[PDB]
């Protein structure tokens, strides 16, 4: 025989359990920390999504989250993963098929491509897909058994988060003051929250041949809580400039903005390293936390 990553007899069995029967080529990224994820063939001669929780903290999540995408699928006008299967052991939904706006090799560090910079397609596309993401009722998000944060939750959210990063870590002081100078000033944030997905950048946005936003995926961060959230790697990806754009086409889009959004944008982007830190910290993983500490430590 040939030795291969997949194992290809339990897999078999797993989605056998949940009334899908594999088929044909698979594909398996073993990568994440909490699922394993493949792409594999069913009888139906399409490709499906098998994203497999590790363990069982991470099985605890499934049930919250398929609420979330039920809720969802009506409300968007573009595709998010349709669960067709989704319980503690496996979660699985019919591949969409387009793109992901960037490609990646797994355990690269580098994409092999990103939509570009002067695509005005997505810019416009993503502009528009954010806005109606955002448009979604609150009372849609209650109803679906959301995280919810007010305003001043999500404000507390992000106070916490620094703390425990400063409780753990040693990080670089004009860092923290920044950080604290940011959850101090009134202005950048803002006075509603909207339903984000909340872990929101160009690898999980899908795009159709022409570029044009199609789908997002990967919603396990989902929740009511401040916009910028998704827009801070938007800036991070295409500069001020293609932030500048996103904020003039979501606004005429009925995106709901405030004075100093793109300012609370760029501070959302600098808390990212806060985001890092503890997913380091939580993850166990050494290399993470290596990184998590040399970029806390570092002048920003
Ligand atoms: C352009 C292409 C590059 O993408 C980015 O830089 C995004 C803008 C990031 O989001 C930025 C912006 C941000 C707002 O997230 C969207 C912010 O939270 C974040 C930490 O970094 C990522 C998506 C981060 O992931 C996020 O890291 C979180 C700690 C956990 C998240 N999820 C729950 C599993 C996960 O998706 C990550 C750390 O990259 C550096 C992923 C890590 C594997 C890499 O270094 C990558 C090879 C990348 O540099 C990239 C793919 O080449
Ligand atoms: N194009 C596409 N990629 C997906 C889909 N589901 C998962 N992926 C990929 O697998 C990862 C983990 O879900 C994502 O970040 C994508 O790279 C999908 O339905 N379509």
């Amino acid at each position: 025989t040939v030795v291969t990553t997949a194992d290809t007899s339990q897999l078999y069995a797993l989605a056998a359990r949940h009334g899908l029967k594999l088929h044909g080529p698979l594909t398996v990224n073993e990568l994440g920390l909490d699922y394993r994820i493949v792409i594999a063939t069913v009888d139906d001669g399409r490709r499906w999504v098998l994203r497999i929780p590790r363990r069982a903290e991470v099985s605890a999540k499934v049930e919250p989250e398929a609420r979330v995408l039920a809720m969802l699928k009506n409300r968007l006008p573009f595709a998010v993963p349709d669960w067709r299967v989704a319980n503690a052991e496996l979660v699985a939904y019919p591949m969409l098929e387009d793109s992901t706006a960037m490609v990646i090799q797994p355990g690269s560090s580098t994409p092999d491509w990103v939509v570009p910079q002067d695509s005005e397609v997505f810019a416009e596309s993503f502009a528009t897909a954010l806005a109606a993401l955002h448009a979604v009722p609150i009372s849609a998000a209650v109803d679906a058994g959301m995280l919810i944060r007010t305003p001043t939750q999500a404000r507390q959210k992000v106070a916490d988060d620094v703390d425990r990063v400063r409780r753990e870590f040693v990080v670089n002081d004009k860092r923290l003051h920044r950080w604290q100078r940011w959850l101090d000033d009134d202005s950048s944030w803002p006075d509603f929250s909207v339903v984000v997905h909340g872990d929101l950048y160009v690898g999980h946005v899908l795009i159709d041949n022409t570029e044009r936003v199609s789908g997002m995926i990967d919603w396990s961060e989902a929740r009511v809580d401040d916009p910028a959230i998704d827009m801070a790697a938007h800036l991070m990806v295409f500069g001020e400039e293609g932030l500048a754009k996103l904020l003039l086409t979501y606004e005429a889009a009925g995106g709901r903005v405030w004075p100093r959004l793109a300012h609370h944008i760029a501070e959302r982007l600098a808390f990212g390293a806060v985001t890092y830190a503890l997913f380091a910290l939580d993850s166990g993983n050494e290399e993470y936390l290596a990184a998590a500490k040399a970029q806390l430590a570092a002048a920003e």
